[PDB]
């Protein structure tokens, strides 16, 4: 029961804003009814987050495509009268009873090489985040838990194989030339814009942030940035075999000592909803000159896949689009079988 009464204020006075905000088209907006607002507001978890520490970003920033930010695990079930239809929304069809299936990474050896005589793929990327079980999420961290699961992190890093052995970087003390080679890899992050800042989400900045990458920065790590952690792992070339095997040994060396947070009817507990389920984004950079000519085929075939296609002479970023209500393993077939599928089209073209 949440009983103190001037953050009962503060979200009545959010609640009038949102309201009368008719420029306003964020799902928070739409789906914050008087109703849900007046089950919800007088909620809290256990680990203390109130309706405010999941709302204020969004009646800060009316501008907001969600509006919402998970403040810890918890959140996800004491206010599921506001989560539960902003999931269903966002992911286009998953309802409050829906249920995601249990983890599986699937058979390693079913991914290939999906263009093996470099013809195509310019780039392979396979990404995955995860909250630490036992933690709060950004809204509320304390300095103290940031540094804490940093070191927590950082001593399992330090024990991985030589494949994925490498170098962490915190951003606490970092100089200026090591900061300068790290943005030129694309590798650096920085404090968030005014949409995580209204979300309470870059506090005692930069205590528990850091990036790790192995040795030839074929892997990545990002610590304390959205979430707890963001694993990454890229090559040039369409090896999607090799990439995905990358991740997937990478994810289980952490777990050995480092459970993370998973709920049986959203997958992967994020701090953002838009992030749940797997967690995964699968992408290629691919060069498709003759598809490029016929946009609307290359759409229609990345349809059939549930990819998403972005232009960067024809190159184009290829992506899974869904997160919900299907496997890893399934997210990354997919991935493959549209690839494999838009490469024999611009062959016969």
């Amino acid at each position: 029961t949440m009983v103190d009464q001037a953050v009962m204020d503060k979200l009545d006075a959010g609640f009038k804003k949102l309201q009368a905000a008719n420029e306003c088209h964020s799902l928070l907006k739409k789906h914050l009814t008087k109703d849900i607002y007046d089950q919800l507001k007088c909620k809290k978890t256990d680990m203390g987050a109130t309706l405010l520490d999941v709302v204020q970003s969004g009646m800060e920033n009316l501008d907001s495509g969600v509006g919402i930010y998970a403040p810890d695990a918890q959140a996800y079930k004491t206010f599921s009268a506001l989560f539960d239809p902003i999931i269903d929304d966002y992911h286009k069809g998953f309802k409050p009873t829906d249920k995601h299936p249990k983890t599986d990474f699937g058979d390693l050896n079913y991914f290939v090489n999906v263009d093996p005589k470099n013809e195509y793929v310019i780039s392979t990327r396979v990404r995955c985040g995860r909250s630490l079980q036992g933690y709060p999420f950004n809204p509320m961290l304390t300095e103290a838990q940031y540094k804490e699961m940093e070191d927590k992190v950082k001593a399992q890093l330090a024990t991985f194989d030589g494949e994925l052995k490498g170098t962490y970087y915190p951003l606490l003390g970092m100089d200026k030339a090591t900061q300068q080679k790290l943005i030129d890899d694309h590798f650096l992050f920085k404090e968030g814009d005014r949409f995580l800042q209204a979300a309470n989400a870059c506090r005692y900045w930069p205590v528990g942030r850091g990036i790790f990458h192995n040795d030839k920065k074929t892997f990545l790590m990002w610590v304390n940035e959205e979430d707890h952690l963001r694993i990454i792992s890229m090559q040039k070339g369409g090896d999607l075999k090799e990439v995905y095997g990358r991740l997937v040994k990478a994810v289980q060396h952490i777990e050995k000592k480092i459970p993370f947070s998973r709920d049986d009817r959203l997958g992967f507990l994020t701090f953002c909803p838009t992030n749940l389920g797997t967690t995964i984004r699968a992408s290629v950079h691919i060069k498709l000159p003759k598809l490029a000519a016929d946009r609307k085929k290359l759409e229609e075939v990345a349809a059939r896949y549930n990819l998403q296609v972005r232009g960067t002479g024809g190159v184009y970023d290829i992506s899974n689009k869904r997160r919900m209500g299907l496997t890893e393993f399934q997210a990354v077939k997919e991935m493959q079988d549209g690839i494999l599928e838009l490469i024999k089209i611009e062959k016969s073209l």
